[PDB]
C-alpha cells in the first residue's frame, strides 16, 4: 500500500504492520510510526532514531542595504522644505547685514531645528521599535495564538494521527483551524512545499523530511525544535529474541556514530548562506550607517586655497 | 547660563520623549487590517447579533482568537445587538465593529459609500438547499449545480444581483502625515517679517 | 472541587482592559521645574549685586 | 562642521532609540507567575518528580 | 502549602562597566572614530 499502515475499526491491518503480523515479512525497513495499538499488534525494536514535528516556512525577506533606507523616517519633500527655509534664513541674514532681529531669528531657527531633530529622532525610534518588538514565529504555540498566517500539516500523515490522540491547547487549536479551513491542508508533502513556495504558509511534518528538503532547497527554511517524540522502530516476529538482537545491534551503531555520517551522506550537503539579521538586530549595517560616503562630497571644496 | 542650559535640556528632552511616546502608541498598532487587530486591541467595540449564527459559531469554534472574542462580547453587554440592523446602524453612526456573514457586508458595502468590508475570509460554511430523505432529486440537483459550477454561471448571477461597488491614502513617510510643517512655515514667515519693521 | 466552588462563589466582575499603554495630551505632569531656576537666579542676584 | 553635526545628531538618536527599545521591551516582557501560564503555553519545558 | 514553580533567576545582565558597546554595535563606534580622525586634520591642513 501507499501508506505506513493502520487498523481503522475492524481489527484488520494493512501495510508493513499487516505484513509483519502475518510474518510473511520478518523486518520493516522504513520510517514507521510507533503506536500502542500496533505495538500490541506487532512488536517493535527500539527506534533507530527519534524525531518529532518541525516547521517548514518561507525564507524571511526584507534585506535592503541602501542609503535611502537610512533616512527613511523622514519625508524627503519636508527635508528639502527645511533646506530651502534654512537657505532663505541665511540669505535674509546676508542681505540684512547691509542686530537684535538677527539674534532673535537665530533663536527661532534654533527652535525649529530642535523641533525637527526631535521629530526625526522620535520617528526613527518608533520605526526601529515596531520592527524589533515583533519577532519571527519560532513555535507552534505562536501558530495557535495567531490567525493571520495560514498553516497546516499533511493530511493522513503521522503528525495528523499523533495530534488526533494528543490534546494540548495548541493541538486542539490546530484541529479547530483544520476543521474551520480545509484550504490549508494537503494530501502530499510536495503540495505543501509548493504552498510554502507560493504563499507564506507554515508546514508541519516529520522532522527528517523537512531537514532533507531544507538541505535540498534554498528558498525555504526550518524553524522550531521538536514538539513531540515519534520514534521509528523496527518490526520483529512474535516471541523473537532477535528483537533484542536488533536492539543491541542498533545501540552499538549509535555508539559507533555511523548513522550520523551516513545521514550527512544523504541529508547534508546544503550550501545556504548566512545573514546577521537572524538575531533581530539592525546595528552595524547600511540600515544603521552609510553616510560616511556623503562626507567626501564636502571634501572636493576643501581643496580650494587660492583664486 | 548653566542653570538655564540644564533647564532647556530637560524641557526639550521631555518634549522629545512625549513626542516619541505619542507617535509610537499610534504607530505601534495598525488602524485595522484583520480580526487579529481586534485580538490585540480593544479601542473599537465589536460584536454581533445575540443568538445569531456568528456567536454560535464562536461558541463551537475552539480558536483561541474567537474564544477570547466571545469572552469579550459576553463581558460587555453594550457590544450585544438584538438585531443585525441595529448593529449596522450603530456601526454606521458610531465606533463599532459588526461581525456577520460575508455576503451581508458585501451587499451593504455595495449599497453604501461610507462603510467598508473589513477583514479577509475567515470561515467556510456556505449555503445549500435542504433535501428530504429518499429523494434522487437531491442527487440530480447536486450534479446539475456542479455542472453550473464549471460553467461559472453563479458568478454571472451574483454580479447581476450584487453590483453597487462605490468609490484610500497611505500618508506614511513621517510623523503625523505630510501636513505637519505648515505651522512651522507660518511662524517662520511671521518671524521673518519682524526683522524689516525697524530701521535699527 | 473546593477550588471550583470558590471560583463559582468568587467569580468577580469583569473589568475594562486597562494595561494597554496610553499616551495622549501628556504635559509636564502638572508641576514643572522652573521654580528651582527662578529661585537660584533670585538668590544669586542679591549677592552678586554686592 | 554642519555635516558632522548631522552625523552626531543621527548617531545619538539611533543609540537612544535602540537602548530605549530594549528598555521598553524588557518592561513589557513578563515572566511566569502562575501554573496557568505553563498550562496555556507549550514553549517552556516543565516536569515534576514521579510518584 | 500548595505547589510552587521552580526556575532560575531571570536571565539577563550587562557586562560592567560597558553600557554603550552593548546598545550600539562596536563597528559603529569605530566608524565614528575614523570619521572624527579624518575630519580633524582637514582644517589643520587647509588653514596651514
Amino acid at each position: 500500500d501507499g501508506k505506513y499502515g493502520a487498523q481503522d475499526d475492524k481489527g484488520q491491518w494493512n501495510g508493513m504492520v499487516k505484513e509483519l503480523i502475518d510474518h510473511k515479512a520478518d523486518l520493516a525497513v522504513a520510517p514507521l510510526t510507533i503506536t500502542h495499538v500496533r505495538e500490541k499488534a506487532i512488536d517493535f525494536s527500539k527506534p533507530f532514531m527519534t524525531l518529532g514535528v518541525s516547521i517548514l516556512y518561507r525564507k524571511p525577506n526584507g534585506t535592503n542595504p541602501s542609503v535611502f533606507s537610512f533616512l527613511n523616517p523622514l519625508s524627503p519633500d519636508i527635508w528639502m522644505y527645511v533646506l530651502l527655509a534654512y537657505l532663505g534664513v541665511s540669505v535674509v541674514l546676508f542681505v540684512i547685514a547691509r542686530a537684535l532681529s538677527t539674534r532673535i531669528i537665530g533663536g527661532i531657527w534654533w527652535f525649529f531645528t530642535l523641533i525637527i531633530i526631535s521629530s526625526y529622532t522620535a520617528n526613527l525610534a518608533a520605526f526601529l521599535t515596531v520592527e524589533r518588538m515583533e519577532s519571527p514565529i519560532d513555535s507552534a504555540d505562536d501558530l495557535a495564538k495567531q490567525t493571520k498566517i495560514e498553516y497546516g500539516a499533511v493530511k493522513d500523515g503521522a503528525t495528523m494521527t499523533f495530534f488526533k490522540k494528543s490534546k494540548i491547547s495548541t493541538f486542539e487549536k490546530m484541529w479547530a483551524f483544520m476543521s474551520s479551513k480545509p484550504s490549508a491542508l494537503v494530501k502530499n508533502n510536495e503540495e505543501g512545499i509548493q504552498r510554502t513556495l507560493t504563499a507564506d504558509y507554515a508546514l508541519l511534518m516529520e522532522s527528517t523530511t523537512i531537514e532533507y528538503i531544507t538541505q535540498r532547497n534554498c528558498n525555504l527554511t526550518q524553524i522550531g525544535g521538536l514538539i513531540d517524540s515519534k520514534g521509528y522502530g523496527i518490526g520483529t516476529p512474535m516471541g523473537s529474541p532477535y528483537r533484542d538482537k536488533i536492539t543491541i545491534a542498533i545501540l552499538q551503531l549509535q555508539e559507533e556514530g555511523k548513522l550520523h555520517i551516513m545521514k550527512e551522506k544523504w541529508w547534508r550537503g546544503s550550501g545556504c548562506p548566512e545573514e546577521e539579521n537572524k538575531e533581530a538586530s539592525a546595528l552595524g549595517i547600511q540600515k544603521i550607517g552609510g553616510i560616511f560616503i556623503v562626507l567626501a562630497a564636502g571634501l572636493v571644496l576643501s581643496v580650494l586655497v587660492a583664486v
